[PDB]
């Protein structure tokens, strides 16, 4: 009964894929932000210049009060509000209801974004990352607590943008080729193993726990390809080498200044494609994804009168270990199987287009060694 699901992703370019909720009694419709980037279920819960609705408790019989405080520090943006328990529903989802932990947003910073059309996060990672504590109980664990929904969920990130979350399986007709798993190395963020890197078929030939430090995460959350510090300097430099042929402002690079052509005239040729290599499910055995640049150069509106085709370079630095945002995402299909503690990549039915090349996930690979790329 998946079909219901397929398509029930909106989202616009750069502000994340939301699915549409109800919270309460009688139901209050939301979008949703779906973040496999955090643990925490919070919506708007007062007025905001941004929100052009927010959730009303004072308007649900259902709605319990928790009597506790919370606050997320995300990245970039953070809120604090008020916790309670309310009933919750996923219209294009599962036909079932759950009481779920809410976080009724009170103040915010940074965090509503103008025009996103959401109003609230709905983190899909596990209980170890929740804030104030591991106590409070993520909403996919309630609603495979409650309900009979298999313990894992699917996501297909389209390239304004759309996309499918199946709750609770796989949708064979949203994906071609095999699926392709890494092990969940540890439950809190889903965190994953890199093996390899190349960048047009050239091995970046650096420590591989280089590019797992200090972690690496599967975050729809965010919406770059972001890179512990070392590594992003291996891979624009190598990335700068390929495309030379091109003057871009170091603005640019920094993914601060974005980029036009002519529209049609985007020299799609002379940026290279990024293969990273997952550890696999047997002994010695990885697989790879490789990245298109129409994935990485993110198209922006342009600042001008002109009907250019910009972009944005949508790599960046990063502090706290590789984040595979949602520009990696796009063009697969990502299947989050909790039960059996593993990520599924599989080329997507919105798989990208490129002229002589394209997105694939390919194997097997040997690997040896591969345990000792993971950070301690
Ligand atoms: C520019 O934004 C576009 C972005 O909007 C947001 C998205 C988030 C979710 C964040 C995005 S970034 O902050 C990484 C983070 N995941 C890893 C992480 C990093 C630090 C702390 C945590 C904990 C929550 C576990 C404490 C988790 C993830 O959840 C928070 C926000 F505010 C905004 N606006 C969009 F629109 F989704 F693309």
């Amino acid at each position: 009964s998946f079909v219901e699901m397929v398509d029930n992703l909106r989202g616009k370019s750069g502000q994340g894929y939301y699915v549409e909720m109800t919270v309460g009694s009688p139901p209050q419709t939301l979008n949703i932000l779906v973040d496999t980037g955090s643990s925490n279920f919070a919506v708007g819960a007062a007025p905001h210049p941004f929100l052009h609705r927010y959730y009303q408790r004072q308007l649900s019989s259902t709605y319990r009060d928790l009597r506790k405080g919370v606050y997320v520090p995300y990245t970039q943006g953070k809120w604090e509000g008020e916790l309670g328990t309310d009933l919750v529903s996923i219209p294009h989802g599962p036909n079932v209801t759950v009481r779920a932990n809410i976080a009724a947003i009170t103040e915010s910073d940074k965090f509503f974004i103008n025009g996103s059309n959401w109003e609230g996060i709905l983190g899909l990672a596990y209980a170890e990352i929740a804030r104030p504590d591991d106590s409070l109980e993520p909403f996919f664990d309630s609603l495979v607590k409650q309900t009979h929904v298999p313990n894992l969920f699917s996501l297909q990130l389209c390239g304004s943008v759309g996309g499918s979350m199946i709750i609770g399986g796989i949708d064979h007709s949203l994906y071609t080729g095999s699926l392709w798993y890494t092990p969940i190395r540890r439950e809190w963020y889903y965190e994953v193993i890199i093996v390899r890197v190349e960048i047009n078929g050239q091995d970046l030939k650096m420590d591989c726990k280089e590019y797992n430090y200090d972690k690496s995460i599967v975050d729809s959350g965010t919406t770059n390809l972001r890179l512990p510090k070392k590594v992003f300097e291996a891979a624009v430099k190598s990335i700068k080498a390929a495309s030379s042929t091109e003057k871009f402002p170091d603005g640019f690079w920094l993914g601060e200044q974005l980029v036009c052509w002519q529209a049609g005239t985007t020299p799609w040729n002379i940026f290279p494609v990024i293969s990273l290599y997952l550890m696999g499910e047997v002994t010695n055995q990885s697989f790879r994804i490789t990245i298109l640049p129409q994935q990485y150069l993110r198209p922006v509106e342009d600042v001008a009168t002109s009907q250019d085709d910009c972009y944005k370079f949508a790599i960046s630095q990063s502090s706290t270990g590789t984040v595979m945002g949602a520009v990696i995402m796009e063009g697969f299909y990502v299947v989050f199987d909790r039960a059996r503690k593993r990520i599924g990549f599989a080329v997507s039915a919105c798989h990208v287009h490129d002229e002589f090349r394209t997105a694939a996930v390919e194997g097997p690979f040997v690997t040896l060694d591969m345990e000792d790329c993971g950070y301690n």
